[PDB]
């Protein structure tokens, strides 16, 4: 009854994730076959879901809860029991849901703001100061900022992305351990001796991580300022639900969790913005246009970044054309069934496939493929479980509202400062490391000499 | 240091409560004051609190205890030493509060759920039986239906709401009686001769009110029938501390106490969440969608009430935006400074004014007049403290599951089996009677034409 992707005899449909490009050739897959489909590895079973109808099912949290997919047991060899990598029923899951929760409440948000601006005049600067010609290498300068900001924000820790040509070492080791997990995907037999070199890298980019989170927790416990961040709130802050703290191992889990999520997505997001903006210069005007009008002062307040609702829009389409998490994974509680068509039995799993979900014609009409941030005039208007780069419920992104306050902030600088020019005509080139991000991505930018 | 309304000399801020809208009045003096004001009358003052921060301090039940508003002390007139108007040093409050408890644990609750679905199908039938253009009265509607649920499930009583054209007799006496109450709250003099007549009227409609609770008393004692609700437990259960049953001059007061507390505030939820439903379309279609997905027996059972996670957040906002009983009482149990700013002496009173807690731009964002159920989606990131709709700690409602459950099933009911037209444009007009609800609030209901 389910469709099922082309079978390799006894690897059934194992080595489909033989590419650079898996989830990509997912949705390819979808186009092919639809709403649902069957994958089967040796030992292994689970449903990619691509549509509105059959998601808005699997997003009821009294039928499905959050599984850990094949990608995310893989990094939690890395993030352990933190909140990204944790079963909901692991007694630190709500634990560090309830004492984290706090760190992203409006009075933090206020809070982070001029630390964000800190980062972002420095991209600013960093654009200001190219000579005639030179270009920006954007995947790479959004994620200079987008770390750096975590970093400041969440830990009063400086990775000084912008004083570096070279990647920073953690993102170095970040890459390559992210890398190894969407490689881990198509192994058939993880302990044949031939990966022993996989594993031994993979170790060794463990310990890079570690080691920068072993100087985070050591230069707090050395500092003689008062912080109220992220760091202060996983050291001090106690679950009202069981009255306990986080212990040090969990705490050390938060922390790797918190940098690696807190900025590779946004990263992407900000990446994929930019890119959409260049190949629809109307769009770029219309954005520029509201920060022009709205960023008024040398830098932007809080309320300014929150009345950007055009550059938020703009992000917004971003997310609904290239989610930058593109997958979430799920459990049937109970036997049940899905669409009135599917029986499932406890334990079963699901994918949900958000790239798909998010080009849905029956939701969003034939238009798909189209870059046009006017969907988004009303987000209200979007029905439930359509929209869903953030996953869903409980298990929903923590950081959805930080995110998009350091990006809409961003952008608006960028579109305030400076215009752009697709010098090369970029074609797009989706790099896979479990997460989404243009690769080679490369623009022009012309300031407008509007001092900060 | 404390603001302060505007004074009459000798009567000082006590005219401002000659309004019918006092609730209302003292929101837009707190909008002018902000998070404290002082509230003085002849003989007596208070401190009208509207802030989280100030209002999760009240909220330390090691430094405050509930305290009787003068509302309360005029409504103990009838309601004596009940559960809602008894000072918690009464022996008659723990002793009725564990004796109760049990009446709404949640084996009670699905024993209660077939009765609440026999009212719920009553409306249902009387919105389908309508002819062509006629309206729906909501408010008299809603206290049709919720009157009668706390009547059958809790005393096994049919108040028979539904064969009445008119209100209950029982629903013009207390209405009279909170209306009372209310007015009673500007007098200077109570004991003037002008108002003889009021206290005459007052005294009838309490012998009303307690005609019906001897009539229920009479028909349970008289009865063939093995009942267990909460009837049975006022009349039999022992408290396990004291082990002493309740007297039958505390019964009478329970009984009137859980028919007021038991039905008037859903009655109000119910009209406020139909109003904000028709008002925001984009939310209508959710929560119907919703009830579609979800409510797929004719009948529905406790589970798939407990399923409507959507239909409770609208429930959750409207109870922000227009919390149906807007205020509690507290005093200082000791000398104590409040906020680090506000000196406060044993006995000291506050008013806790939920609608502005809950409009705390701090906590919500600047947004806070928008109906967004989704602030209720991740129920874990509303601070402590910064929703109480159910007032505060061993006093908070011990009716908020029958409450939540029975407006839950109603509202999944009627988005299930009817589409809605604001077909006046209607205004919101708030009448006050201690509790708020909408007054003159209409609509009409196109049937989806669905079988019971
Ligand atoms: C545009 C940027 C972002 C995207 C697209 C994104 C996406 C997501 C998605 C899809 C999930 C659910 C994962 C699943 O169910 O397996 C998630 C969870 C999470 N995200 Fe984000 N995220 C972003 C930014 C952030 C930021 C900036 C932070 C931290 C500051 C953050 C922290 C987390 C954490 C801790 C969780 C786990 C929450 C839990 O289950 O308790 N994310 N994110
Ligand atoms: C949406 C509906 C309701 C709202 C908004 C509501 C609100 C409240 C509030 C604010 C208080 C505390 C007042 C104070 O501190 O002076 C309270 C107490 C109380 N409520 Fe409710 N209520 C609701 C429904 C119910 C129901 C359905 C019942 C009974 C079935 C009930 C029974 C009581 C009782 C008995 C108390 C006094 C509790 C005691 O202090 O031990 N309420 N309610
Ligand atoms: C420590 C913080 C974590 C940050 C990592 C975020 C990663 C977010 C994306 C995860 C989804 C990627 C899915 C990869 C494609 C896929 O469909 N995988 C399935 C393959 C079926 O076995 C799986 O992992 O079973
Ligand atoms: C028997 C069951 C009880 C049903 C009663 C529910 C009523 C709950 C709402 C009570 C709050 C009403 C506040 C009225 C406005 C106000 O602020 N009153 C102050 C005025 C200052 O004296 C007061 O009563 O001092």
């Amino acid at each position: 009854e389910m469709p099922q992707p082309k079978t390799f005899g006894e690897l059934k449909n194992l080595p489909l994730l033989n590419t650079d490009k898996p989830v990509q050739a997912l949705m390819k897959i979808a186009d092919e076959l639809g709403e649902i489909f069957k994958f089967e590895a040796p030992g292994r079973v689970t449903r990619y879901l691509s549509s509105q109808r059959l998601i808005k099912e699997a997003c009821d949290e009294s039928r499905f809860d959050k599984n850990l997919s094949q990608a995310l047991k893989f990094v939690r060899d890395f993030a352990g029991d933190g909140l990204f990598t944790s079963w909901t029923h692991e007694k630190n899951w709500k634990k560090a849901h309830n004492i984290l929760l706090p760190s992203f409440s409006q009075q933090a948000m206020k809070g982070y703001h001029a630390m964000m601006v800190d980062i972002a005049v420095q991209l600013v600067q960093k654009w200001e100061r190219l000579n005639a010609d030179e270009h920006i290498e954007v995947p790479e300068d959004m994620t200079r900022l987008t770390l750096d900001t975590i970093g400041l924000c969440g830990f009063n820790y400086r990775f000084n992305s912008f004083y570096r040509d070279q990647p920073h070492p953690f993102i170095t080791s970040m890459v390559r351990a992210l890398d190894e997990a969407m490689n881990k995907l198509q192994r058939a037999n993880p302990d044949d001796p031939a990966y022993d070199e996989n594993k031994r890298q993979f170790q060794e980019d463990i310990k890079v991580m570690n080691d920068l989170v072993d100087k985070i927790i050591a230069d707090r416990k050395a500092s003689g300022e008062q912080s109220d961040d992220l760091l202060t709130h996983m050291l001090n802050g106690k679950d009202p639900e069981t009255g306990e703290p986080l212990d040090d191992e969990n705490i050390r889990y938060q922390i790797i969790t918190f940098l690696i999520a807190g900025h590779e997505t946004t990263s992407g997001l900000l990446s994929f913005a930019l890119y959409f903006l260049v190949k629809n210069p109307h769009v770029l005007q219309k954005a520029a246009e509201e920060a022009a009008r709205v960023l008024v002062d040398p830098v932007p307040s809080y309320k300014q970044v929150k009345q950007l609702k055009y550059v938020g829009m703009v992000l917004n389409e971003a997310l609904r054309l290239w989610p930058t998490a593109p997958a979430f994974s799920l459990y049937a509680k109970e036997d049940t069934v899905l669409g009135g068509e599917y029986p499932l039995e406890k334990g079963d799993e699901l994918m949900v496939l958000i790239p798909q979900l998010h080009r849905d014609k029956t939701i969003w009409g034939d238009d798909v493929e189209e870059f046009r941030p006017e969907r988004f005039e009303n987000p209200s208007a979007i029905p439930q479980h359509a929209f869903k780069p953030f996953g869903n419920g409980q298990r929903a992104c923590i950081g959805q509202q930080f995110a998009l306050h350091e990006a809409t902030l961003v952008l608006g600088m960028m579109l305030k400062h400076f215009d752009f020019e697709d010098h090369t005509n970029y074609e797009l080139d989706i790099k896979e490391t479990l997460t989404l991000k243009p690769e080679g991505f490369v623009v022009k930018a012309k300031s407008k000499k509007i001092p900060l």
